[PDB]
């Protein structure tokens, strides 16, 4: 019995009229190529460039009546990547590649096996940096949706159709974890058939639903932002005579809030719409700014006040100081309730 | 009937006298190659390097009488990229490439179809990082103009001419959005015929009109810059006796403005001309600096003042403090009006 | 006697029925390829991307009865990399490559020698940037575990099996030092046999146990963080009359702690769980914040106090100031003991 | 008449004894290759790495008697880059490449035309990142000199000589602008013949004279640095009784100057020699530091002063305060004159 | 006479029994390849990654009796890089490459000349980014030692030996300058013969002795660090009554020192051992911290003091203030002497 390598010479060579530039079922129905990808290393989701690097295994299955054999006993011939370049392959590509490369560490990472009926399996390893438009209207409580479409370039709809398989469409690794986001078990599968001036091409896309973990931003940009507001609340228990103490407290705490507000947009795009973290840095900046105007009103009334007028303005400048100890801890409290509840049902 | 792959062997091979190193219509009129590009992924417009990464589909159409066939029934032969390297192709390149590469994810992204009359369509996917000179005289209210020219390298004007098609010259994707800029529907199409020491070559360019969204810079560099000026206005309601309070307020607020003025040029080139944001950081720095000189004049008059001279300087040092509460909120207001109106018609 | 180069022509050529696309022992037992790697340049372990660049020498040994010779006297034929591409090689790859390349400086860094019995040695140089999931629950006192698996891509378990050799499995260079971590002499060797929808493949992995050196973080984020707490302890020896002195001391030292707490996450991922350095920056921030509330209580009691009530509140506002000089230096001391002991046995 | 493509087969092929590995005029005079470059995209001049990226068109002209034809009517044959690799080309390279690549966007950007007398034109597009040693003794008022040399590698002086053409040696694009530097119209052309242990090789270099635009650094590091000195001058109009006001003014303004002095070396190499901007940040730091020692002398004399000694020290502590209002605004003024004049003739 | 190109066909072709896969002097003594490198562009020595980019010319000389000719008159045949790939070349590589590439700007930068006796010169251009372990025990006064070893990969000691030439081993360019380090004229040449599990290979290395220039760090991290200590010395000339002045001076100057101490490790690895700059930032931080405790002791004694006890504590609180004006300027002076002398002989 001749080995499978010499058997491919009589099937892939110039004999039998088999050419690698002809699609199967020519002058007939289009080729239905089913695909299923396996995610190996997901993560590294940048926000300034709005892209994410993923390493998937692209599997392609299509029927080819020209490769059907009957003399070989087994129904699986794991060939060599050398014969892989001498056959026909679908022109599958991604519309959001933005730079990609293969992996040829000691061997071109390609798979090729042919069944008796003509089934051809084609599995390779591709590293992609896919771009996805993100909506940052509520940045700390956003639901990301990273999509990836698989289009055709040379073959139109009447010559090649891409579809998803029924069982096991998108497999996920067991020990695949993410530091910031989380990968939900629900993945939508829809069509993305485009229409250009040349024609229409097939397209299959998968929608990965992600969600950020608030455990990181809560400690960096929320807990320190909440303590600065408390630093302005303590400015009311000090007597009005200590002018350099209360003025310096109302200024040193209002400028460090602007620094944290300006520094909270380091790893963020320059979007125009306001997000959920910008209003938090803005409203909390208003409370520490209102504390400055609070003492300014108390100081102006105290310095404006023979014995009948001064006996009432002192009681007025002190009464407003007692209300401020209950007003701001309650106005900021009702805002803290209306903030997390509004961003919990949207 | 022989397949189209074997038919190309009798048309692209050594037979019929067809060579891939000869342009169509040799020793006659030049080749008129019409082009139309489709934008897939636009964005990532850097400002320090003054470049932007774009992913376009370069389509080229040219007539070739040597490829006219009459035996094949259909008028479209979607060939393989293997035969694409055995024919003649225009030497189209960009004068502002600055690094570029193709996309060969599982298939070389090339398109080739030949009609009966000799029409040859050539569509590929090219990722370009194009450089464009930007005028930042008014950075927050600028109108960017990103151009891209398509020149010839080996064929002069009398051998190859590039032109734009009539219908559908520059197609834009439907879901193409930008975080900072906006892509207008008006795209100019002009010629850029260059003249070197070797000769003259064809050139076609498209002018993309962009515009920044002020919604981002208004919240980061304008709202905090406006609140610092208010921190200097509150220094007038405090009595002149509180020297460590008003001095510290006039210094802690004037130095944080310089930090924001120096930190507002992070993602900006080192241009010499002054922009619209530099004068805003400069004039607002003058207001918070004038508040320091305002108290310095009040403190100097108060410390200079038997009972006839001291009874008038106290009334003078207090009258100037009452005018400053109306002067600066009005001088800064008329400047705020003359600022946004001047940069709204230019 | 013919040279070994011409002898390979009669062994690797079309004669003798030897093809490079057939694995040894075909239609029989699988090939048992033993591997052992040598680490040349280890280090550069990034934390934001969670990867590390390593340069190893991949040695592969497998038997091949088709290469057994008997005419050559010696038992070692150091061939040329040209003949290396004309033989069969295992399809070894890594599941966490994330970009890799070879080294061809003046010569393709490949090794190939064939023994008389059929032993084939294959040594090459590969530069890998391997990703590893890290658990940062206790960042300054963590025990890293960098793993690297060697899987098969085209050959299943019944066709190719990877195993580790007995003596000298993972060799380490003599002068291999690390600036941050340390490489322990204990390296675990286990199996990682995966199961996909196509089939099962062999897998061998090595677990490198690393450990950070606390000598760096102790000086940057611990010693300065401990001195700031002492700056708040000195606020008790100052009299209560100095309001601008004690207030400014309690605010200038509590805001610089937040800056160090926010700046301590520069080269750190955005993980949600709290680490050992976040609680240190949080508890120490509570001590410098409690010093602010300490003086606020003393100032409020002093300003609230004919001669019977004022004679007791002054003694009360001074007694609490004497307890604070012993309380905080002891509450922070017992926390400093419970901190390093808890992170010394876990 | 045979086409020019088939005519090259009888001239570039094995016939006529023409080989691509033999230089013209063998066993005789050396080849005189004249070169002229065209600058397309200049700029991106980094300062930390001391390099600049340039995109030039390298044109090469040399005579070759083996390519002289007499049957073709025209005197220009624009060939294909395929025949370009089958002829002899000079081994021109740059001694300061530091990474380079070609441009093959849809066509290898190469030019090849042969005249009747034997003139061969060779124009290509090369992107170079050239390194140049810069002298930063006066950084804001420096005159940069970026050089680029074209050496030979395999052919010595007696086999190949590089020279510049007479008319149009270095052409510059019309719309070529720079954000920081300026390209002068004077470009020196000299020789750089090197002598190694192997032999001597030809070399041609061009000296591009650049000059920075002070309009950028004047607004960022000079105007804010001048206002801080004024903040220390206002410390003299305040009474000596305001100790927390004048001390805080002399310290908050002297520490922000050190921050600007340390932050003014971000995009700068770590050179040892002092530059023109370091002395400006040093002398201006001395003025704001002398203001601290000025009040320290006034405060020490005021606190040292039955009625005869105190009546003179108060007049002395006030007289020195009046001289400081004229001394420092004049000592800093004469330094400001001696600074810009010294760096205007050197 | 036949040209040298056609003469190589009778020497490098299949005739004469010359094969490119056989080393010279087979079945005999090993090949002694002498090497000498020329440094073109040295510098760019990173500290975080601990590597440096160098551009050297790798020259290799070895005897080959199979290339000896007698018919050609001259003794030098400068061949083409095409024939360079058809001969035998040593398998020279570097053990610390970490990414490398060649230079093929318009020509593969290779040199090949063969003498009559059989001497073969091989010169190429290689760009290397070499890693070197650095000892930063005394960072500002360190003596760097960058090494680079040239090992063999396929040929053992008994088949190929690398050695350095006698005259002109390591040539240095004339205009080669460095911004930070300096290249000494003393370069050690030793052997680095390694022993692996496969065998022993030749190795030659050169030790480049470097030294940093203190002129940069003296102005950025030493002069500003020395002025901050003077800001704490001036806190003694102010009266003890000015509590908000001396407290604010002792805190604003002690926190900016921590910022400079934390910011002095930007371009530095995360090593555990303490360096010479860390102790300078630590001891100087102790002086500005001792000034805070100095006033705390004076303030506590002043606030503790019918007329007999208060008449002595005031004289005691003032006497300690006079000693502090001589103590700290002398304790810091003797430390400044013991610092530069200790790091001048080690
Ligand atoms: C690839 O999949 C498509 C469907 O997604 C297959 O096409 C449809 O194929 C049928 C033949 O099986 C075509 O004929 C029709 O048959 C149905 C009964 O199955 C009958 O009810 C209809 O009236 C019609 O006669 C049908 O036109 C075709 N439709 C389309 C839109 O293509 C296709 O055959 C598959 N290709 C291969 C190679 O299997
Ligand atoms: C490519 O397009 C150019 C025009 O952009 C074509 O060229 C012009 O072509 C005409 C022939 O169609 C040349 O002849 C002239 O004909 C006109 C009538 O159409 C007549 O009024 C003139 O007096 C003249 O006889 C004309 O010289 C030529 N002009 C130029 C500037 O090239 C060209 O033919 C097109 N090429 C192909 C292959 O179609
Ligand atoms: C590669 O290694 C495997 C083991 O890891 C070898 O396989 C085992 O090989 C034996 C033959 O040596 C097979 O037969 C059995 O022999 C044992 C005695 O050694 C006997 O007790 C059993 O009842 C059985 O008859 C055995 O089935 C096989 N097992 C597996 C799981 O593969 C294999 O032969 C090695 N390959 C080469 C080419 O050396
Ligand atoms: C390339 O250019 C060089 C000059 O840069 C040419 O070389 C010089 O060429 C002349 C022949 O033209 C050699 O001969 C001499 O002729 C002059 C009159 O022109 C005569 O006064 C001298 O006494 C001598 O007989 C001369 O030796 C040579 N000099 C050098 C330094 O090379 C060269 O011919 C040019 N190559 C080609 C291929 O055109
Ligand atoms: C490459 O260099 C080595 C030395 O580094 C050469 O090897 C030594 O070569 C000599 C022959 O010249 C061998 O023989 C001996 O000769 C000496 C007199 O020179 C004699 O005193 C000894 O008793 C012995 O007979 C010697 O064994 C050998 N040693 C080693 C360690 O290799 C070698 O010949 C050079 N290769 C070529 C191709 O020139």
């Amino acid at each position: 019995p001749m080995p499978p390598s010499e058997f491919l010479d009589k099937l892939m060579g110039k004999v039998s009229g088999y050419d690698a530039r002809i699609r199967p079922n020519f002058k007939g129905p289009p080729v239905n190529v089913t695909c299923n990808i396996f995610i190996n290393s997901f993560g590294s989701i940048a926000e300034t460039t709005m892209d994410y690097r993923v390493n998937i295994f692209l599997r392609q299955q299509w029927n080819d009546p020209r490769l059907a054999y009957s003399e070989y006993p087994d129904d699986s011939l794991d060939l060599d990547p050398s014969m892989l370049d001498s056959i026909w392959k679908p022109d599958l590509f991604f519309a959001n590649e933005k730079g990609a490369n293969f992996h040829e560490v000691t061997t071109d990472n390609k798979l090729l096996r042919i069944s008796k009926n003509g089934n051809v399996l084609y599995s390779i390893r591709i590293t992609l940096v896919l771009a996805c438009p993100m909506d940052l209207k509520n940045f700390p409580m956003d639901v990301q949706t990273c999509i990836m479409q698989l289009e055709s370039f040379g073959y139109t709809m009447n010559d090649l159709i891409f579809e998803w398989d029924e069982k096991g469409a998108v497999q996920v690794a067991d020990g695949l974890t993410l530091p910031q986001f989380i990968l939900k078990e629900e993945k939508d599968l829809r069509y993305c058939t485009k229409h250009y001036n040349t024609g229409k091409f097939t397209c299959i896309e998968a929608r990965f639903h992600l969600e950020r973990q608030m455990g990181y931003y809560l400690i960096q940009m929320y807990i320190p932002s909440l303590l600065i507001v408390i630093l302005s609340w303590v400015s009311f228990w000090i007597n009005m005579d200590a002018a350099p103490a209360r003025v310096g407290l109302g200024i040193t705490t209002v400028l460090t809030m602007t620094t944290q507000s300006s520094g909270s947009r380091a790893s963020l795009p320059k979007v125009s719409y306001v997000k959920a973290i910008d209003i938090w840095m803005a409203v909390c900046l208003l409370f520490v700014f209102s504390a400055l105007l609070e003492y300014a009103a108390v100081n102006f009334i105290a310095r404006q006040h023979v014995e009948e007028m001064r006996k009432l303005f002192i009681s007025r400048a002190k009464r407003i100081d007692t209300v401020s100890r209950v007003a701001f801890p309650l106005v900021f409290l009702i805002f803290n309730i209306f903030y997390w509840i509004t961003y919990k049902i949207i």
